[PDB]
This record gives structure tokens, sequence and C-alpha cells, in this order.
DNA sequence: TTATAGATCTATAA
DNA sequence: TTATAGATCTATAA
């Protein structure tokens, strides 16, 4: 595939270039190596795209996983408990999972187990190949990368999205670089307050 | 239905109380009037909830629409064009739609027509009944309410979500108040920088 | 024809 | 059994 567009939020790319120049190579190489055409297997079933052959997010994901894991990118998961009272949540943010549930219940409140996953993380960098309903991009950007960033676990979040010419050939509901780029640019240029690298591949 | 939980971000509620006290009444009344049990019509088809009767987001939405429109809440839509180059986007943020496309193409760039909808807006208040893929809540919060807020069109965003006891009876993928509340609380208490009122109904 | 939104199924892991 | 994620269809409007 080919890196058609690349945007650097709050110097997210320049950070990689200066401290992990090899990672930048790695990421680019990995992208260029995937044969998107080999991933064109999904037969749309929507009434509007009847009998059409689109690129498969499932295939494209398998392609990225295999390649990325092979390079050392491992998954990271954060478990936590949430409750209805905001002040209780604030008092449990620094504690450990088991410990949070404890302080919550120790107040007659209910403790709900949740978590956040990210299949690719390395040297404090988080990669998100995002081919799902477009709302996940804002979720990835304002919730996840930001979560890791403030938690001092990541130093820059990377979000890979398909350009409009690629999403134009995947099932409905999927986001496209151009648009998401807007969602970030639209609101000044310090929001979200997390270094990022939006990459918009698209062969 | 019943307002089980209510969170006020950056004094979003106190703003309504002091300038549109009647709106607060209105919103509460509207919520209390809807018969959720009458909206229990969707027969799940998932392999895990086989032959179970859940509450319908479709019904619950129709209930909210009818009631809210009846009270004067109208829809608002913002059209705009996006392009791949970030600097071009920055130069077109203040212009009018037709005008944006013009400046974009007048540089050999492609202009992609997009937009943002919000079914309920009144007296500079935006309501979002959100019963869709959980990622839409972060999208509603960090992208839409924020968009209106910075654009000086809204003064406080309102987000209505179902508590865990309600989402526990709707199809998979739907968010629940408790959790989303966390996503906001998790990152300090000035992020996002837009006054909000998260309401977690749940009968 | 198409864009954003909303509706719902399934995949994996704990 | 269940939670978060990811996969995809459809509804409405311009």
């Amino acid at each position: 595939m080919r890196i058609v567009e690349v945007y650097s939020h709050l110097n997210g790319l320049e950070y990689i270039q200066v401290h992990l120049p090899h990672i930048w190579e790695e990421i680019q190489e990995i992208i260029v190596s995937i044969d998107a055409e080999a991933c064109r297997t999904k037969e749309s079933k929507e009434k509007t795209k009847q009998g059409q052959i689109l690129y498969s997010p499932v295939a494209l994901n398998e392609a990225f996983k295999e390649k990325l894991e092979a390079k050392g990118w491992k998954e990271s998961r954060t478990n936590y408990y949430v409750t209805a009272d905001p002040k209780l949540i604030r008092e449990t943010l620094s504690l450990e999972p088991e410990e949070q549930k404890k302080v919550i219940e120790a107040a007659g409140k209910e403790a709900l187990k949740s978590y956040n996953q990210t299949d690719f993380v390395k040297d404090r960098v988080a990669i998100e190949v995002q081919f799902g309903k477009y709302s996940f991009v804002a979720y990835d950007l304002f919730v996840k990368h930001m979560a890791f960033y403030v938690s001092d676990k990541i130093d820059v979040g990377v979000e890979i999205l398909p350009m409009k010419e690629l999403s134009k050939e995947m099932s409905s509901g999927i986001s496209y670089y151009e648009g998401e780029l807007y969602n970030v640019i639209r609101q000044g240029r310090g929001v979200p307050a997390v270094p990022l690298v939006l990459i918009g591949i698209a062969p």
C-alpha cells in the first residue's frame, strides 16, 4: 500500500524521527508491503452496493497484525472499574483495579468492570489501524491515545486511516482520512492535547 | 422514564438553571413522560441473546423526537468541505460552503462535501439522544458539541445516555452512562473544554 | 448518488 | 457470561 497523506499533530512525527527514526522506517515499510488488492474479498450485501467487490477490513487488519506483531508491536490493555458517582471515580483513578472496586463497593456503590485495548504498542508509541464506523476515530483520538498519553504510557499516538478513494470502496459507515483530519483541524491546533501522527493510506 | 444520573461538566447545568430554568424543566418532563416499556419491541437476533425482547432505539428515538420537536427543538445542520492539505482547511474555516469549495479547487486540490447534524437545538442548547455504537458518545462530546461551542452556536451541550441497567437490555455495541462518564472524568475535569450535561436515563 | 447518523451482529479474551 | 472492539446494514436528507 502507499502512504498517500501524513499529518503531524503537535509534532508527533518529529518526535518519532528524532528518538525512534527506525520506527518511522518500520511503519512506512510495513504499509508499503501490504498488498491491498489481495485483500479485496468482501462482497457487499447493502441494497445500494449490490453485487460489488470491496476491500475487506478483516483482511486488511490481518495483514497489518501479522506484519506489525512480527516487528515487535505488542498489545496493551488497561482494566479499570467505573461507577455512577463522579467523585468516587476521581478517588479511584490512581489505584489498582482490584483496589478500585474495593473503594467503590466500600460506599454502597456498584462497580462496573471495563477496559481499553490497543493491539499495537511499542517504545511508547501506539498504532491504531482504524477501519470501523467513523466515530471510532474521534474515540481513538480523544479517548484512547489521550488516555495513554496522560497516563505517561505513550509519547505519540499513530492513527492509520483510509483516504476517501479507499473508503469509497469499503462498506458504508467507514471513515476517511480527509474528513477526520478536518475534525482535528477544525478545532484549533492544540486539540486534542496529545502528539499524533495521522496517516492516510489508500491503494 | 426516569433521570437516574445527571453529571454537570464545566457548569453546564448551572448555566441552564440560571438562564433557561424552563428548559431544564422541559427536558426533565419530557424524559419522565416517555413510556420505555412501550418501546420494548426489538427481538434481538444475535447468537448470544437469541429469542430475547430488548428495548428499541428506534422506538425510543421516535418517542424523544415527537416530544422534543413538539416543544420547539429544531434540527441544525452545518455543511462544509474538507480537503487533504491541513493549511488549506485552516484557510477555509471561516468562509461559507460554496466559498470554501472555491478556494480549495482554486489550488488544484479536491473538495469533499461533508456535514454535521444534530436533531435538537434551541436557545443555544444542543440535545443528543445517543443510543448508537458507543464510540458516538466521544464523537458527540469531543467533535459535535465542541464544534457548536467554539462556533458560538451552542452554550452547553446535553447528552442523554442509557444507564448500564438499560443498555444491559438493548442490543450489543451500545454505550452506557457510567462508562462514558468515566471517559470524561478520566482526563481531568476541563476536558473537553465545552460545558456539558450528561444525563443517564434508565427505566 | 451520497454523506452523516443510527442500528445491530459478530470476534476475542478474561 | 460479558466487555470492549470491530464489521456492516439501513434511514433520511440534499
